[PDB]
């Protein structure tokens, strides 16, 4: 009859998370001035320290450990009382670096990826997720625009999800559980926090639909949460991979995004499987469909292409995968001229870099921009 | 009408795979003096520095410092040139004690989560043949590096399969394997012909059946070139960065929760391998050649929210019954799991044998989780 299923989220001021928008802040900063950049940027961080590695090749002049403390004190890091004092923390750069046809570029390593999609959100994506990473994004807003000035940037939101199976196709019923755990300076009660969280956070992300007098809400169950971040703590880029992509559903192929240019297989591979997995379903083809790709090593074209539609295709998988060879170039360097990758600066990755790579509505996120599939008369 | 899958794994001196098994050589520790202990324990490395964190309530005594330095070296971290001197590196100990201050069935989960176990016949193991092949040809590597059948092995690395298979009826059956990748480290003298050879004779030929290998599959062996520095050398790892590694690589839906550093009172790690001998048990038992099992738990309370089956339309009865079994033969309350697969036992390199190699598939007695149930259908 049904099922559950559930997602969660981290916070901008989560210290892995904190450790992708650095990684991907480098990036930006790198391509703005040399779009043919090679990154491969890794941040850690720990209690008063962040510190940036990796390669990088570039034409570009960048101050690393000013972007790093810039990227800190905007999320919100600007006293240890928080966690973190951007200005005054340790900042190590030890970023080895150096200067230096699309179609013949090859893949860089052997790996695959999985796109999803699903029609059960207009985000066309799984409805857990959508609503974990709204909530976080909302608390980020809600903080920023002094709704709830009381907020500080670490926390996590969960959401658990019950759903019927119709004949493949994945249908919410009702949110089951909320959760939000979120950072907050001393002056404000539990009260007023869970009160601000449902009026503030919780209901204008969640659809009325979907809530009932038994969902159940855990506002900060674990108690108070004033200090956050790095503190006491330590993160690293790529390891929130199940929050950057799906909250769980579909297979994974493994590659962490942030930090790396999109040269970067693990990169481009899993954003132009999004865009097929999309149009797909955005098409009217398929109420739900996962694409594949898989790249051999120095190899331009893929190994294989695969789409499964969970038998809610409207014609069969195989005549889906014609549309998607047709409509999709699988190649990397022309993935990364396709979907404009090449561009960075105005915070175009360091957005990538919480609350989801997928989903987004955001021009920037081009691999959200569906093409409109029609089968050949 | 085939398709391809491929599963990776890293080596135990990979630094991310390093801090996994010195978390878990914490617990093992803890556990080993008092089996009621409360691990939530954490590792970072970077350049010549291991720093432990976290939460531990426990009556043991133990020389943290101690067990980091012997987990390291007994991994291969003998020198700086190896990539981490284990006996000179610095070594930071940033644990929380909290001091000791309930029937098992009554033991709530701690947060809200869910897991997911699977199991396949397409291998004796029941696993995926990716991740197996993967998992096997690294924990290989280890063992051939240790015994000096190939000395001039070094601890970091990775292994990488990528297998065709055909679709039966939501059956998995592999057809051959395409491309092996293996990139390990290795000692300063030693050839890339000698390395080559020694991969294929010590490591890629016990390991992979022969039956999947042909005169097509590729070798990809130390692609990028030399590898004699690595580890945590101008390098970082954490505990809980390879989750997929640690599971089903790359297969099935994935609940997120880590394993490496926590007790068994956390459902991260007691929920995930019960599902993985529920699944198990039922394709072992027959009643379908390919299952995954789903736990969700609910914050504060011991039953599981839901248990939930799926076969993939290769089910000999409907999932509906195969959920009832499931239910009658497995206990999902955190605490029970506990004490039904003897989760607090410690010591012996308990758990920090789960921490390279996956979780999942080992004929090790220790994994508790890999023993089968027979599953009666009624
Ligand atoms: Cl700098
Ligand atoms: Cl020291
Ligand atoms: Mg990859
Ligand atoms: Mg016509
Ligand atoms: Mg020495
Ligand atoms: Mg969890």
């Amino acid at each position: 009859e049904t099922f559950l299923f559930t997602s969660e989220s981290v916070n901008e001021g989560h210290p892995d998370k904190l450790c992708d928008q650095v990684s991907d802040a480098i990036l930006d900063a790198c391509l703005q001035q040399d779009p043919e950049s090679k990154v491969a940027c890794e941040t850690c961080t720990k209690t008063n320290m962040v510190m940036v590695f990796g390669e990088i090749t570039t034409k570009a002049t960048v101050n690393y450990e000013k972007i790093v403390r810039d990227t800190c004190r905007g999320i919100g890091f600007v006293s240890a009382d928080v966690g973190l004092d951007a200005d005054n923390c340790k900042v190590l750069v030890n970023i080895e670096q150096q200067s230096p046809k699309p179609e013949e570029i090859g893949a860089g390593d052997q790996g695959h990826m999985f796109g999803y999609a699903t029609d059960e959100t207009p985000e066309l994506m799984p409805l857990t997720h959508v609503l974990a990473t709204k909530l976080g994004a909302k608390l980020t807003e809600v903080r920023k625009n002094k709704t709830c000035a009381w907020l500080r940037p670490d926390g996590k939101t969960q959401v658990t999800v019950e759903y019927q199976n119709d004949n493949g196709a994945m249908v919410p019923i009702r949110v089951h559980t909320v959760l939000i755990s979120t950072q907050h300076d001393e002056t404000v009660t539990n009260e007023k926090i869970a009160a601000d969280l449902k009026e503030h956070v919780i209901k204008p992300v969640i659809p009325a639909k979907y809530l009932d007098d038994k969902t159940i809400f855990h506002l900060n169950p674990s108690g108070r949460f004033v200090i956050g971040g790095p503190h006491g703590d330590a993160g690293l880029t790529g390891r929130k991979i199940i929050i950057d992509t799906y909250g769980g559903w579909g297979a994974h192929g493994g590659g962490a995004f942030s930090g790396k240019d999109p040269t970067k297989v693990d990169r481009s591979g899993a954003y132009i499987v999004r865009q097929a997995a999309k149009s797909v379903v955005a098409s009217g083809l398929a109420r739900r469909c996962i694409v594949q790709v898989s790249y051999a090593i120095g190899v331009p074209e893929p190994l294989s292409v695969f789409v499964d539609t969970y038998k809610t295709g409207k014609i069969p998988d195989k005549d889906i995968l014609v549309l998607i060879k047709e409509h999709f170039d699988f190649r990397p360097g022309m993935i990364s001229n396709n979907l404009d990758l090449k561009r960075g600066g105005n915070f175009r990755y360091q957005k990538t870099a919480a609350y989801g790579h997928f989903g987004r509505d955001d021009p920037d996120f081009t691999w959200e921009t569906v093409k409109i599939l029609k089968p050949k008369a």
